[PDB]
């Protein structure tokens, strides 16, 4: 019960919208939703209210030249709570054919869990 | 603790050996090995001394069964030092075709920090 992990996705652009098709549970838990309910999707699901439109922009210039992309994103929970995701996409290759692979961390989390071991070794002196 | 990107790599089980057809470069940075001296290898080649047969019992059987599995392995770079992998494995289907994937985490001084802590747990509760 509670861990830090990351985030991995793979997608498959030859696919109607470029959906999942690989999600660990890192991203299972950091997100809220369940395996099948993130698999078949574009992952653009998860932005929000004030997900940033240029970098959501960025993303789509990055994938459409298939240069590698890493960018700070507010992406959103099942449960509606906010979170900083840090986002790297690479394009890559398999079968002779294209993928992305996605790895995403929860910076608020990974800071929020750093500080609680911060302030516990501080209790110590 | 440990501050570095995760590796992240794709074997295809259908091949002799369960050949790396992808490898990014979290994984690149973390074992000290180029793209080009990865690809093609099996993910095995970075194990050596210290690395636990039980373990690799574990990631074998797992992979047998076509079954998730996460271990703590032993691993080696390149130059020789040793690392804590975190290795998780997946199979995953991509149009219509079997894969593995593996992410990789350091967590090398997580384990070097554990082990003091639990020490020092047992000597305070072995004092007053
Ligand atoms: C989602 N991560 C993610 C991982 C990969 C491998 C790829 C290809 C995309 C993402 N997205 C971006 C999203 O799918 C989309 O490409 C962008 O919104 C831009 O395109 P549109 O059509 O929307 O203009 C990710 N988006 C997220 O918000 N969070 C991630 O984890
Ligand atoms: C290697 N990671 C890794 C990633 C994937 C996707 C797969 C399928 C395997 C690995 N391995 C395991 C190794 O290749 C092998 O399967 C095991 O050694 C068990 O089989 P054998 O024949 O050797 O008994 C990984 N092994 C590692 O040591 N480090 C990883 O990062």
């Amino acid at each position: 019960l509670d861990h830090v992990r990351v985030g991995v996705v793979i997608t498959d652009p030859a696919l109607e919208d470029n959906p999942i098709v690989y999600v660990n549970q890192g991203f299972v838990q950091m997100t809220g939703y369940e395996t099948e309910e993130i698999l078949g999707k574009n992952c653009r699901f998860l932005q929000g209210k004030h997900t940033d439109p240029a970098e959501v922009d960025n993303i789509r210039t990055a994938l459409q030249n298939k240069e590698p992309v890493t960018v700070q994103i507010q992406n959103y929970k099942k449960d509606g709570t906010m979170f900083w995701n840090e986002l790297n996409i690479d394009p890559m290759e398999i079968e002779d054919k294209t993928y992305f692979v996605g790895i995403q961390n929860d910076i608020t989390k990974q800071k929020e869990y750093e500080k609680l071991l911060e302030d516990s070794l501080t209790e110590i002196t």
